[PDB]
DNA sequence: GATACTAGATAG
DNA sequence: CTATCTGAGTATC
């Protein structure tokens, strides 16, 4: 048994860029599970071999991390295109992790054909016949199927928790107390405007010492819908692995999702919140039954109850330690289940 | 004549 | 909002 899984369309190398931290973390977990695999990605490095260098029909199973097809600058994407070029030629069902709502399985060569520089490929090397399965982040299969409407060669859709990577991994450790130089931090990216409300909600004029670290820019914030003066301080991306120990640094961190994220994907932050010494307070609309934490006191509804939190917490060591310890109780308890999730995982990609 | 990383705008 | 069209600014093993 021989499993490769490559990203669909960004370089593999190390922990800088998120899409190559997920491809890394889900095939170390993998790995852990007592399974052989590959990372394969555009050349040989240390966790990767490189698509010109195997042949992608030594492996029994392919998995493949999502990506958009976004040829930049309207250039080519060696990325997308290699990686595609290397799923055509598979004979087998490839295994598709639909991690992200936005980037459903799409074919590169609708998208090629009509480019200046479409002399450069051909359907056949392009073209993707295989079956896909995909693996939902998300429980509800309604919108996953939705999301893939467009294509047909998608037959299967099955959920499974992709995201818990982060606790399962044999490294895992919860974050230690640490000083505390910010009311509220929240790390990512812009996501094309897909929450922009929530962000300007919960992080905009709040009058807190708030942080927005990650690759999201303050002069990406401009739709007229959704104004705002006051703009929280926004830092640096940095890498995947540190993420926890920058959250860390707060009294509490911010749990948001996309519409379709609401009462369906449980996404790294909450992981990645739940373990850091920062307080979890997630958005109300995100998990309406409660179902990450049961307690109340970790969700807020709106700006002004986000605010009357964090000074609640920043009052109050006794009641900030709790929650802390709540928390880490809750997150405890399904890394206890970890067995279950490393069988569950090998059954979606039929092993 | 560097190279790597990262969808935004417009139409229906 | 979904389908379709257009194609660059910032950061650097
Ligand atoms: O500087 C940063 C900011 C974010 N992240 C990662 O990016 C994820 C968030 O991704 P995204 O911006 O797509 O938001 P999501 O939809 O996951 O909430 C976080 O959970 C982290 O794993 C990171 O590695 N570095």
């Amino acid at each position: 048994m021989k499993i490769a899984i490559i990203n669909m369309g960004n370089n593999v190398i190390n922990f800088k860029t998120v899409p190559s931290s997920e491809t890394i973390y889900l095939f170390k977990v993998i790995s852990e599970m007592g399974l052989n695999v590959d990372i394969i990605s555009l050349k040989n490095g240390v966790y990767t071999k490189s698509f010109d260098e195997v042949d992608v029909n030594d492996y029994d199973r392919l998995i493949v991390v999502n990506s958009s097809i976004n040829f930049f600058g309207g250039k080519p994407n060696l990325a997308i295109l290699s990686a595609q070029k290397f799923m055509a030629k598979y004979k087998s069902k490839i295994y598709y992790l639909f991690t992200d709502i936005r980037l459903p399985f799409s074919q590169s060569w609708p998208n090629v054909k009509n480019r200046p520089w479409a002399y450069l490929y051909t359907e056949e090397e392009l073209l993707i016949k295989s079956p896909i399965k995909v693996i939902s982040q998300g429980i509800n299969l309604d919108i996953a199927k939705a999301a893939h409407k467009k294509v047909d060669n998608v037959i299967e859709f099955e959920y499974f928790p992709i995201e818990q990577y982060k606790i399962h991994m044999n490294d895992f450790q919860l974050s230690k107390p640490t000083k505390k130089t910010l009311d509220v931090i929240y790390g990512g990216s812009f996501r094309s405007g897909q929450r922009e409300s929530k962000m300007v909600e919960f992080l905009f004029d709040t009058g807190l010492n708030i942080e927005f670290f990650g690759n999201a820019r303050e002069k990406q914030f401009k739709n007229p819908k959704y104004p705002w003066t006051k703009a929280p301080v926004f830092t640096g991306k940095i890498p995947m692995n540190m993420v926890s120990e920058k959250n860390s640094q707060a009294i509490a961190a911010l749990i948001i999702g996309d519409k379709n994220y609401n009462d369906n994907f449980i996404t790294l932050r909450v992981w990645e919140t739940m373990a850091s010494d920062a307080v979890m307070l997630i958005d109300e609309e995100f998990d309406t039954k409660h179902r990450i934490i049961n307690d109340a006191r970790f969700y807020v509804n709106n700006r002004a109850e986000l605010i009357d939190r964090v000074n609640e917490l920043k009052h109050s060591d006794v009641l900030r330690k709790e929650m802390l310890s709540i928390q880490h109780d809750i997150l405890n308890k399904t890394r206890a289940k970890k067995a279950e999730w490393q069988d569950a995982f090998k059954k979606a990609i039929d092993l």
